[PDB]
């Protein structure tokens, strides 16, 4: 049962009721991407799921800047069907498709022969930004209460995380790849606090996951679907907008559980149709709360665009903090 979530949009109707996603198993696979078994060395267990794990390693040799190499390690259990394996194998293809951007977990190498399939990504220290919003509730408290009366987390970092968050949701939807699970659970924090989207579905157990509920063969994260998505199964990049204030909501709630206290039941669904939406979380800004009002239209096409959000999030934010962003995405684009 394994897949990726991510999806590449092949063509689509001009109303956009219609599409067709790319079947990765059309596609070659070029193995630029192969990597000696030997120049790996594994370590701690960073996630474990249904059917596979993630891995904390280090690579030999496979960077030029970074001769060693700190890296993540994706790999399928011992049990794993072929299908699943071949869906490692997609997900591959995907990667490659889109290219590399500084806001996403990117691919490093894989190795594909003569053993197990293992994928090689890029390591995020932090994890992942719900548990980093936990363990710096208290801290964000504090210099709030501070900045109320005159190393940590601070609103500043919010609003980057945001602004990053929209930047690598941009490129993605500029490769019509959509993620159809955008969720804080599902953006990792590298050093530096550079945040980087990702499907981390293989390091988690789907039918444990509360995030997740049952409709027919699978799980769905509900309660980050936009209603097109829900009612009638469509998901578009405009279906990821709606999720990004989803997104929202949890960062600036300091990763609190959307639509909090209601269950995804009859009354629920029939609150979405009528138009319920959340109040504004307890840490947003007028703006910000703002800017989630507007990815929750009804109206797919009457959301902001990924490319209209950044430029809305770089308005929030000091002139220098985006000339560091530009620097670092120079310099990670120049990377090797």
């Amino acid at each position: 049962r394994y897949e990726i979530r991510w999806r590449v949009i092949e063509s689509i109707s001009p109303d956009g009721h219609e599409y067709i996603y790319v079947d990765p198993m059309q596609l070659p696979y070029d193995s630029r991407w192969e990597f000696p078994r030997d120049g790996l060395v594994l370590g701690r267990v960073l996630g474990s799921g249904a059917f596979g794990k993630v891995v904390e390693g280090t690579a030999y040799g496979l960077s030029r800047s970074q001769p060693v190499m700190k890296v993540a390690v994706k790999m399928l259990k011992p049990t794993a069907r072929s299908s699943e394996k071949q869906a490692l194998m997609s997900e591959l293809k995907i990667m490659t498709h889109l290219g590399p951007h500084l806001n996403i977990v990117n691919l490093l190498g894989a190795c594909t022969k003569s053993g197990p399939i293992y994928i090689i990504i890029e390591y995020c220290f932090y994890g992942d930004l719900v548990n980093y919003l936990h363990k710096n509730r208290d801290s964000f408290l504090s210099h709030k209460k501070k900045s109320m009366l005159d190393e940590g987390l601070t609103l500043l970092d919010l609003l980057s995380f945001t602004y990053q968050v929209a930047r690598g949701m941009e490129f993605l939807a500029s490769k019509n790849c959509v993620h159809r699970d955008l969720a804080a659970r599902n953006v990792l924090l590298a050093q530096g606090k550079i945040v980087k989207i990702c499907d981390f579905g293989l390091a988690r157990d789907i039918m444990h996951d509360s995030n997740y509920v049952s409709k027919g063969s699978t799980f769905l994260p509900v309660k980050w679907m936009a209603p097109e998505s829900i009612f009638d199964n469509l998901y578009t990049t405009l279906s990821d907008v709606w999720s990004y204030g989803i997104l929202l909501w949890e960062i600036f709630s300091l990763g609190g559980t959307p639509y909090p206290g209601m269950m995804v039941d009859s009354t629920f669904y029939n609150k979405i149709k009528s138009g319920y939406r959340m109040a504004k979380p307890d840490h947003a800004t007028s703006e910000v709360y703002e800017i989630m009002v507007k990815c929750w239209n009804s109206e797919p096409e009457k959301r902001p665009s990924f490319y209209h959000l950044s430029e809305i999030v770089e308005n929030l934010l000091p002139g220098q903090y985006k000339k560091s962003y530009e620097k670092i995405h120079l310099d990670f684009l120049k990377s090797d």
